[PDB]
């Protein structure tokens, strides 16, 4: 059976650096997949980029109840217990005690119907933090939009504590892996031929490996303290060594319409 | 729960100054769908603004069996039933009557293919004079092509007395409210804080608002008795006003991607 | 009932001159669609020309077990079976009788993915030298990879005998009839005539003609043995009778857009 | 020699609406130029729908000193001559007594600077009211202009009276005659074939036509008196008379490139 | 000095096929220039496809009086020396004798100013069967037309007996050496090769290679008698060996914006 | 007189990250200019962003003589006098006692001609590390090619000292003055403020400050010792502060098309 690996680049839209260092990365490197932030001033622009100059690039829904120096779609007033007193997100390490669930699912419906503003339907949802994949309720919020609007959603588990999320999926698609590892201190070349042996070696079909590539602007160093590491992941997926690794082991470079519902 | 407000703007590609008002208001004002006319010699010229003006604009089709000076898509020896002796469509003050519901139905579908000549699917169906609403026989046969195309289809009640005909929609997914009323004499901000608080107040979750926004050009001033409002409803749906009265009320503007089957 | 005619041109992005050939008689003529072979070393750039010089046209794979001079997208160790002693595609003539039909499955899934990384989804399937036609175990795979992608598949049944073909397809949506007839030494315009007035002729509501209009290149003369008449079929298929004759017929130029899962 | 004629239409970028109604003309019509004003907020808006929707639309800067509601593009501490006690540019009526000939150079160049804010050079210069017109003094202010630039000139002259002002442009390059008589009350097809008769009697060789072709929105309303006659002009000038008109007295159609220095 | 090759590429627009083989041959290979016949029917949309699909591409007026089944730009009642009784344009064998320098100069005026139709400036003068450099009083009329244009003109001299002709130029620029061996029997790499080694040894700064790279389609098959190995050209102007060719050899690649005035 | 600026980017291709920060520092703020290196490797992708997403942006070329770690356009043999041992440009700290200035012409030259490959003429002439101010001979050289190719050059003095350099550029137009203190540690707003006073405050009618804003990535980060306060640029020069500034004093944006010969 084939392998299908979907390289997936967080945070499009984040700013206007991130966006361009997540296009590189993909018209010059391997990266297939991007998720974009409707909660992001600057979601609009870079689906315009997209569609002039990455009209090949896939694009799904990145999700958020954390996003540093943002604020949600819907007033505070209707979703009080996702904000901090002026109005931002909850800290990622202390939302988890916030948030009310019902306000959590409109304000993610929310955030879907403001990427349909771009014109464009997400092809698939995943989340900034991870926060989806935090505990099985907040799962449990993502996997209905993902009914509703019957898209497939990326694979929450990222720990064999949380291998049981796989179980509530069932009608909702996703990659049977979830590779985590390449970020921050694993950053290089070494981690991803180990991630590409990893697919090699397992029985899932589809896999997906996520990834920050950025240029640096001074907006993304006010907001992400992940920041000068964005660059060496750019270098690292356009390297020549990258795009032969994956054809060295037959691996299918893929994007969610490989799980289209 | 929050409430999603389709503005739609009816008549695309009617005539060249119809498609470039529309545009504009989508553009640099609230309209967030249209609808299109396959059976206007504009119809593929107005496609191709949208894709390269307008990439943004979500457009489905907007069937007729009444579009003055036009005749059906289909050859009159196909469809006798719906035309005048020189092979027009039928004026809206008599068709009802003439009209064979087999005819119509071949004639929509092939409104339906034409439209796709384009390169692209609609995303939703409506029609000129709101004729699939004028009977359930009508309807019926709206729905019949809305589960063949698997579109979702405009609400077609706009009285009390017709609320029923929601009754028949069942698969066929529609707005929960079909606010009609931004026309001629009401043309006004007013009208639009008055329908936006309906939405506020209502139960619904989808909501459409239908409009006629245009330049003038001399054909639709030769084609349509509605004609000169049809400016001023641009410079409503582009007012700083009305942009902040979706604000305020928390409104989010969708198009009928939130309605996919 | 309406007559809803697929006029799909095959080897989208075969070489260069083929690429721009489809591109005319769509243009210019009564082409409606065509398939692409991802197998191509040109097939992204044909798919970037058409969407920046034919954004109407609608696009499909073509699936292939014995492309001339190409290898597959799987290594060869992957699927032995499907290559000759240097590792390309056996000829039509004896391919039949090597193939292992889970290779067969695993490398047209590949293909599948292959067409997808255009950032497009194909709207439907077909096959050079239709060989998911050559046997019901062939045609097997491809409906298994049209139920798995949720695409219809071109009608693969041009002989009586093997009529019964139709039966397998149940889920699988396929035009009611494919016109198989213009090639080599009936290229001409009384050929078309004539497919034309079977259509009208008959009770099936979608219909196929395919076709392999083509400018030449050096490449194509390299590479197919079916190439001076390619540039006769642009000229026939760009032809105003060609265009008066689908008129006169009242037949409907369709895509398999219309034959959406 | 044979007949070049120039049809500009005046006012490009006025309103978004003059904008389109000036490119239908030119896309549907004998229109082959434009002259746009950089003193209006929708200038950099037309440049950019001229650039992706009409490419082949010649286009020139419509200096003026006149236009309603409108300021210079410099503060009026610089050029107070130019302006009324609210910093609005003097009426065409009055204005000749008011101004000093350094601020209408000065706010000329910056007028010229201001359209290149667009990345585009004019392709020659005209003025609003035929200010440049007016006498010899204002006329030599843009004739200075044009020399600073190298760019062609509109022929200033609209009477027998001014025939002498043609002797001022030395290496300025201009067309033979003005031919200004399109407009208002004389808005028809046969004012058009009169001017193309006076084309063919004349002793030059180039000639302009100017015009003001549009479609109508509610900002056209409020600014100019000059309004609904825009629209027939749009329908004179697309009309399969006045080019079959132009063809049979063997006139070519012309833009300034046709005078560049 | 460097030296500096142009590689023009003559008539671009003859058939929509010659129009991409030529954008083939230069996006894929050592084709720097094209010259367009503004005579030809397909000539806009040939500058249509270059602006979107060729746009580094550099393009200038290929000039004729001799181009078969075609007629100039002029009515034959105002240039009757030009033509046949038919009102076709005279074969090459004897135009020569039968042509006015007065109808030359006006239809080759003409010819630029319907290049310009297209929006763009020529950025050089040529001509269909060299005949500029016929004799010296055709070489005059095209040289004022440079001069009024000011546009560089191809080296007409295609003889040691006609070197003289570049004493006429002046102010005209030129490359010069003009390379015309690269024409049917002596299509081959061989020429192309020998060609170079001329650039090397000879003492000129300034060198143009004309050629005939075409796709073929049944319009060029009707209308030229050299028609097949236009693809050949196309096959060697991109390979390899050729551009290997001109980088060992440090020959620069250039265009007549080298040359302009 | 007016004041005009031309805020200029230097370096634009040099690296894909510079080139998008340049791009948006154009897009949202006030470079109106950019100069491009034809000597670096992503100089034509740098061109095609330009083109399609940066239309108005104004591009001259960036000619070089010390850029590090590049090599001349032409082959060592042909420039001996340029290079360290290894074919590498020689550092700026030593390269004024080594180039002939015939090899200097021929090279920049060629880096002209490099430029126009992307279809595209340069609008001025300037150079990296300002060495065509380095000395009056190397000035000499720049203004032979600003002469044969007739572009505006920028002006080479940045000392009272060199203000006599001014006096030797005759026809070829150049800023007045030269503001090249916005770098390294004058890296801020107050700078800015400073330089705009300056311009306010002297005789001068057309002024340039150049700068280098840029993202960040790997590539700059080797190439380049001035890398991280490149980013702090971008955001200067897209500040509200800095716009304000500007129209505060009655300055005028400008581009180097202001000084075309």
């Amino acid at each position: 059976s084939n392998k299908k690996l979907i390289i997936n680049a967080d945070d499009f839209g984040y700013t206007p650096a991130v966006t361009q260092g997540i296009i590189e990365a993909h018209k010059r490197g391997v990266v297939t997949s991007t998720t974009a932030l409707p909660t992001s001033p600057y979601f609009l622009e870079a689906m315009e980029s997209a569609r002039i100059s990455a009209p090949t690039l896939a694009i799904g829904v990145h999700l958020t109840l954390t996003l540093n120096q943002a604020k949600p779609i819907l007033p505070r007033e209707m979703v009080p217990s996702l904000v901090d007193e002026a109005g931002y997100f909850w800290h990622q390490s202390i939302f988890e005690e916030k948030v009310n669930l019902e306000e959590v699912y409109n304000e993610w419906d929310a955030q879907i119907i403001s990427f349909m503003k771009s014109g464009r339907r997400p092809d698939h949802i995943d989340s900034h933090h991870n926060v989806h994949g935090k505990n099985k309720k907040l799962l449990g919020v993502a996997l209905a939009l993902a009914r509703k609007y019957q898209l497939p959603l990326r694979n929450a588990s990222r720990s064999i504590e949380t291998k049981d999320y796989l179980e509530l999926y069932q009608d909702v698609r996703t990659p049977d892996e979830m590779l985590y590892q390449f970020y921050d201190k694993a950053i290089s070349t070494e981690t991803i031929l180990q991630l590409l042996d990893m697919v090699v070696c397992s029985e899932g079909e589809v896999f997906e490996i996520n990834c920050h590539p950025a240029f640096i602007d001074t907006i993304l160093q006010n907001q992400s303290g992940y920041c000068m590491p964005r660059i060496r992941e750019v270098e690292i997926l356009t390297s020549q060594e990258v795009k032969e690794a994956i054809e060295e082991r037959g691996i299918l470079l893929a994007n969610y319409e490989s799980l289209a519902m």
